[PDB]
């Protein structure tokens, strides 16, 4: 039978890094789901997100109103959550989440992968600020995503 | 004479986590005052606290009006002060404080236990996100205090 | 396409830790192969820990003389290389082998894995040293490694 | 590269361990500009500056209206960042903001000094929720800043 | 339980940084053995660390041939394990022998202490270094130490 | 004061992360000194590095015998020692080194730049062992001291 991964996250907004992670698990997983955890519109966001990921057959796009993870990953029948960890901090935040979930739905492996060096600086706190003071991080932003955020 | 340590806290829930801590505690200090620094009344807290400690009898509760942890504890003959230390995120966090409570009062000492590793990925606000989505947390809280919980 | 996993280690002694991680990594994978990098003789060796994994049909062992982990895993067919993390130090270790693993073999991915709460305190050079000293660490091994271990 | 270092910061307040930075820096760099990001009047928070880092004559203050970093690093002329470094979050906080201001403006450098170890467990929260309750952290502050501090 | 700490070590050499940990235990258990797990003899050895620690009364120095420490507190009637920790890698190491220790023997408990700031860089092994090059580490050094070390 | 470094290491073999840090230092300091302290003769192994820095005219190559690093640096007139960091772990191990040596030569001061992240995951003992078993590490050895690698 099929492996299915959930890939949670709030994607405001999907980086590079994100799109990497997806990439790389979509080699790895019959299908993986991308989650979207809910200024932009639900219609919208799942909209870019499916656009930049177009290019895999076996992952596609989801709102998840918001509500346990492992709730969301049982119904679809997702046996596995795929996390990225960029560095020491978020090592231990994802470990900490991962045992909580581990508590909360047994038969549901977290299952990880190492963020690519490019991205291992990377997370949306310091994006969006960035972008707030109008700096380009163009080259860590899918390109429709930039497009689409230039109406700021 | 008697070694009195102080345990600070908000015990914002209390869980099986402080519980063991205290339990340690109670063991290598004469004894041990909760300091519940100040969802439900300051009596209440107060209550719950003592009767999920009520086994040991050297462990009494104290509520705190919320003033400086050494100074509190310099008024209740406490010389020590006892912390736990989960992760290494909890490590350079309590040692800061360690550090300027040497400052502020070189005569107490703070001491550590590591967390019991069960209970090593618990903290309180992950608690918080659980209970809010309704998931099972029972098995990190004192029955009493799970008890006390539901109705709300 | 078809997923293959090259778990790499010297297991001197093998772990119910590294067991953990096996089943897990048995129910992601198509298949798992365990490289055992060259006490006892390797037939022993071998067989021990194809006796103590006999439960889990799609995983078998193989002996490994060393080389670069990236060859060996081009000759078994594994696409991938399962590790788990049990710590920080873990962490900075694995990443490391990881990136350098990638740019020898930018085909193979590194996929990871955080232990068990139980067995995250163990490694073999603390076995080893209690072991030495008479400790008891039945509960840390397999029976049969254990058993096979007294009789030496 | 020309000599010339921006030390960016919100002061606030500033501690003698940034006054031991400032000061090793002044060792460094031809000339140190302390770059203030904006309580007291962004007017008093220079004044206060100055008058603490008088002794320096190779260094001088300035007001920044909030902007990129390296933004206010180039107006200046500046091809240097200073900062410190006290502990591990600290140092990977500082990572990411450079590997981000490297992306922005490679041409800029950033330079890393340790924390004198008499003032590692000092920041800014810290310091003033120890301020919020009147503890004695005068040994911390710049007599200067201390006699400006006492009114509210 | 009572309150008996075994301080375990190999104490070669002994430094300022031991003895701090020593006198902070002193003000905390009623008994405080120091147990030298054995350049100088056994004799010299123990000949030194009781002359450095003579000021305090409940402070008594044993010899021990190496084994596992939880079976020399058990023959010593050492109901705690005293450790210090300077630094993350000193945590993570400490934390993986508490864990096990308290596998081996539960009904011991591991008390932990920080390292005082102006110790907290020293490891014997950085100081065994320096010694070997003549560099001055006379201020990390018990006086007595010190002389019957340059001695020999 | 004078913007003399001194760089010292080991250099087996020099890397580009090696280069980099020179690089980047050379554009910081009037002088840098590459400390090389002593497969290759002395000799060979300055002239394979003056080779690799050649385009650096404030650079310069100084082979030292083992010694106290700050020693070597005060022979030479340096004020300044650069180091570089390239994770948690190295980050814990310089600044142990930093404040001893600020112990033994107050007047030297240590100044950190974090690794580019092409070469953060590159040590020399990982290095070594790759090359041991004949893996394309090219990419991060300057060429001249590559080609002159095939030796035995
Ligand atoms: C968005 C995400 C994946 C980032 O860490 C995480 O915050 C998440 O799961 N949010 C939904 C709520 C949930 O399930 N919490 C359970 C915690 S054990
Ligand atoms: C911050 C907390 C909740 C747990 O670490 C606890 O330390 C706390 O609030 N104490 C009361 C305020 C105080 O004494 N702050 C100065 C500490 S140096
Ligand atoms: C699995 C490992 C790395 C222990 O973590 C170790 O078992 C291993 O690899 N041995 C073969 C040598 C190798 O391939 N080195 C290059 C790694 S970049
Ligand atoms: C005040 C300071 C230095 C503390 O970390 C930091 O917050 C800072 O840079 N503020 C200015 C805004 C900026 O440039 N942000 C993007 C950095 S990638
Ligand atoms: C070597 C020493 C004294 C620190 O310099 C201490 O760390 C130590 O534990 N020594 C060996 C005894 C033992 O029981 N080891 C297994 C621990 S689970
Ligand atoms: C080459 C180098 C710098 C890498 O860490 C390291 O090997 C080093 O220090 N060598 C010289 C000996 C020294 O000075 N030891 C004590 C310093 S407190």
């Amino acid at each position: 039978m099929r492996k299915i991964a959930l890939f949670p996250g709030s994607f405001d907004p999907m980086t590079n890094g994100h799109l990497n992670l997806i990439e790389r698990s979509a080699k790895l997983f019959d299908e993986v789901i991308i989650g979207v955890f809910i200024l932009f519109t639900p219609e919208e966001k799942k909209y870019l997100i499916e656009e930049a990921t177009k290019e895999m057959p076996n992952v596609r796009v989801i709102m998840q109103e918001t509500q346990l993870t492992v709730e969301s990953a049982k119904s679809l029948g997702a046996n596995f959550l795929i996390r990225g960890i960029r560095n020491v901090k978020d090592y231990e935040y994802e470990k900490d989440i991962a045992k909580m979930n581990q508590h909360l739905a047994p038969e549901i492996e977290t299952v990880f992968l190492l963020a690519e060096e490019p991205y291992a600086h990377v997370s949306s706190s310091l994006l969006k600020e960035v972008l707030r003071f109008g700096g380009d991080v163009s080259d860590y932003l899918p390109p429709n995503i930039y497009h689409a955020l230039k109406q700021k």
